[PDB]
């Protein structure tokens, strides 16, 4: 469970989103790219796992996920990938939406949406945002 | 204190990697960005603080970080502004260098190297490890 993440791509104006979703806590990791190439996806978890203990990824079995440069980086990070194994990402669009008036750029309106994704209590006053979620999912010691 | 963040730049291959070290645990955040500009700062300071809740950044004196930009960023974030880690980064990104074609990937082996790594003995923790423990502790 912890260990656990499903990257998924979305395309906005005509870009390329790639989000990660921690499955246990609904926490993400989104960066705009230039487009869905080895070098890029590579790239992309090799900074999510450097970040977070990645054990596992779900992927929706793309050209980018099954080329040798994406299995390379998955090898070194320690990192299996389970390509094609089982709308957050609507919400995403939408928050994205409500501050896009606020930024020129595109890739600037995806990180203020990961922000207030991240921050957002979840379940009334009463809850826990994902950010608070993953670190008590993940932390060792206390 | 689990808020609290140091940013620092250090200039190599005629590019600048960006530096943010969360001073209680020593855990890095890094990227390698064209310039040192106010646009880049920002953007880097918006995303560290959308993965972390980040309460306080100390910087060098640069013009980056008087920015308009930058000021709009960290107002909109929350954020208020103001080593041995570092030296033990830049290490780490020249012994693999030569593994990776572009400086982006050395430096990003560098910090999943770093993060991950073990400190003292067989009943020691990683740098990822620390700030996740500090961070969870501080909010129960
Ligand atoms: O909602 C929060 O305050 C929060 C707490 C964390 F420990 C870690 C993160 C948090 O949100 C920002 O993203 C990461």
């Amino acid at each position: 469970s912890p260990g656990i993440w499903q990257l998924d791509c979305t395309h906005l104006e005509g870009k390329v989103i790639l989000v990660a979703v921690h499955v246990a806590s609904g926490y993400i990791e989104a960066e705009v790219i230039p487009a869905e190439t080895g070098q890029e996806t590579a790239y992309f978890l090799l900074k999510l796992a450097g970040r977070w203990p990645v054990k596992t990824v779900h992927t929706d079995n793309g050209s980018n996920f099954t080329s040798t440069t994406v299995k390379a980086a998955c090898d070194w990070a320690g990192i299996k990938q389970e390509d094609g194994i089982p709308s957050m990402n609507k919400e995403l669009k939408k928050i994205i939406g409500q501050v896009r008036d606020q930024a020129e750029h595109l890739k600037t309106a995806v990180q203020m949406a990961v922000f207030i994704h991240n921050h957002k209590r979840k379940g009334g006053i009463g809850g826990y945002s994902a950010g608070e979620r993953i670190v008590d999912i993940i932390a060792t010691d206390i």
